[PDB]
């Protein structure tokens, strides 16, 4: 079906994911799967199927 | 079926995800999945099947 | 059917999810799943099948 | 000696000398002298002398 | 002396003098002497000595 | 002496003067003298001596 998105802005500001970390002994950062962060951010159907889009770190010391 | 978004912002401004840690030992940052973040956001159908989105983990130590 | 979404706003400022810590020993953050977060933020039919977004971490020590 | 003017607004609008005739005959219009009109406006020692501004007129039929 | 303007408007709107007329038979406008109609309208010392500004017309029908 | 003028504005709109007629038979229209008319208008001194700026039209019929 139709997905109809109009935008009319005028200065826009947008920021995404953001880490910040400071002293630590042991760092781990992992990002991704279907970020997207736009000023007109638009997804759809980011899966159809039998998929996966797991971004699972696992992290087992 | 129709979905119409529309926006006549003027300065619009958007933080997503944010994360902050000091004088921690041992930091594990895991981000995604299906994040958007935009000044008109727009998710729809993120999945439409038998599958799986899981950003999960899974510390195990 | 219709799903019909208008805004006309001026100024919008928005913040998304936001961690914070500090003195941690042992620090574990996980986001994600279906985070939209935006100024005309639109969500719709995240899961439409026999299908999971369960961003569930599993701290098992 | 000193005069100190400090303006910290957001949004303003100013009208200053506004004339409307309608179905007149005759019409005559004077405007002048020391009209000012900002929006911050500021007037100071408008006659130091023997001077006159007077924006007079003088109708005679 | 000193005379110190200080301003930090945001989206100011300004109008000064407007004049309108309608089905008027004889019709005489005069404008002038010393008009400043700014954002930030200063004015200072109009008339330093034995002189006239006098914006005036004089109908003598 | 000083005379500062500082202005921070963002997005001004400054209309001077403006004269509008109809339906008029004999139409007479004189601006000037000292007419400023800015965004940061400023006017000083005018006049510093035994001299005029008399806009004065003189309609004699």
């Amino acid at each position: 079906g139709v997905l109809y998105v109009g935008s009319k802005t005028k200065e826009g500001v947008v920021h995404g994911v953001a880490t910040v970390a400071e002293k630590t002994k042991e760092q781990v950062t992992n990002v991704g799967g279907a970020v997207v962060t736009g000023v007109t951010a638009v997804a759809q159907k980011t899966v159809e199927g039998a998929g996966s889009i797991a971004a699972a770190t696992g992290f087992v010391k």
